[PDB]
């Protein structure tokens, strides 16, 4: 088990991943539209952590978008192939990220819960309660009504 930083170089092998990630995401995503999905995964200010298997077989992935100056970072899908669900991935997974995030001087993550991912996100530490003002993501992160907005802290000497 890997846990590789996936970067869209236009190679064969890399592209390959990222797609498969893509069809991964779209799978635990049924109404997340395939398109848009694409659209981030293979956009210039993403970035995608894959959970590789056996040094191809990708089995999930985080694709986040770095807000760097600002410190924080928007973690816009995840999720973990079905078939290997319940095995320990999904934390270890959200651990690596968290210790790479830790690495790059990201300070907090924010994401829009899937509602049938807010108790994972939950148990990966995130809140619904904010203790970044939204005045410090307006104008970076999207600001929508429906899906439930939850953050979390990355402490800069908490070992992840």
């Amino acid at each position: 088990l890997d846990f590789d930083i996936l970067t869209n170089d236009g190679t064969h092998r890399n592209m390959k991943l990222l797609i498969d990630l893509k069809n991964i995401f779209s799978r635990q995503l049924p109404k997340m539209p395939k398109e848009y999905i694409v659209k981030l995964v293979f956009d210039r200010h993403h970035e995608s952590m894959v959970i590789l298997k056996n040094k191809q077989k990708v089995i999930g992935g985080i694709c986040f978008r770095q807000y760097k100056p600002q410190r924080f970072a928007e973690v816009a899908f995840l999720a973990v192939t079905a078939n290997e669900q319940v095995r320990g991935y999904g934390t270890r997974l959200m651990n690596k990220f968290k210790d790479h995030m830790q690495k790059q001087n990201i300070e907090y993550l924010l994401t829009y819960a899937d509602n049938f991912a807010i108790g994972y996100f939950k148990k990966q530490g995130f809140t619904k309660e904010h203790r970044m003002p939204q005045e410090k993501w307006k104008g970076y992160i999207k600001d929508y009504d429906g899906g439930t907005l939850m953050e979390c802290y990355i402490h800069p000497y908490v070992d992840y």
